[PDB]
RNA sequence: GAGUUUGACUGGGGCGGUACACCUGUCAAACCGUAACGCAGGUGUCCUAAGGCGAGCUCAGGGAGGACAGAAACCUCCCG
């Protein structure tokens, strides 16, 4: 039946800057010229010492797609992995995710202002009706016949993509 | 030189301690109450919110994941 069709729900891309400052203003300004949408930055938790980070410092920035666009930058992240992800990035909850080492190849031309920055590209799938967990109004279970495994998910990511998956 | 004072509790007194005004657990023997210089601790503060109300949200921790990134940075999902 079409109510089992596997889909992205969210591409949730994460730009982890070691420090705080100018250097993490740019990488702002890198995930609003890919997503089109103002970033979150995410403060620390706790502070560590040798990371160099302090309590309730913004050190991150973290966007999230939903609809076509975040197909969009998903076929700009996979093209630049050549289609192509290990078997440990598909996660026993039906997701997975890969790394780029550098936004310049994701369409972003490069500038001497602001320098270069790694993405983290993490993909949640889901099928219709995963909804139901979230929802405030008798929020239910989503199931155990109805959750993606990390079968499904390796198999849709070799048939929406035709993707290798090396082992 | 004159007058007066130089606390109390206290296994004598002094020294020490404050059991001298208060709080929690226990002692305490299933209502309450109940002693010892009994036991283990706390108090002379702190807060324009850490008061009041409404709304949304869910924590500690763990598993699996994800460029740098590691036993601990951040992102995601699941259990909780
Ligand atoms: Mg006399
Ligand atoms: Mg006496
Ligand atoms: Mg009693």
């Amino acid at each position: 039946n079409p109510m089992r069709e596997l889909r992205i729900r969210k591409l949730c891309l994460n730009i982890c800057v070691g420090e705080s400052g100018d250097r993490l203003t740019r990488a702002a300004k890198v995930l609003e010229q890919l997503t089109g949408q103002t970033p979150v930055f995410s403060k620390a938790r706790y502070t560590v010492r040798s990371f160099g980070i302090r309590r309730n410092e913004k050190i991150a920035v973290h966007c999230t797609v939903r609809g076509a666009k975040a197909e969009e930058i998903l076929e700009k992240g996979l093209k630049v992995r050549e289609y192509e992800l290990r078997k440990n990035n598909f996660s026993d909850t039906g997701n997975f995710g890969f790394g780029i080492q550098e936004h310049i190849d994701l369409g972003i031309k490069y500038d001497p202002s602001i320098g270069i920055y790694g993405l983290d590209f993490y993909v949640v799938l889901g099928r219709p009706g995963f909804s139901i967990a979230d929802k405030k109004r008798k929020r239910g279970v989503i199931g155990s016949k109805h959750r993606i495994g990390k079968e499904e998910a390796m198999r849709w990511f070799q048939q929406k993509y035709d993707g290798i998956i090396l082992p």
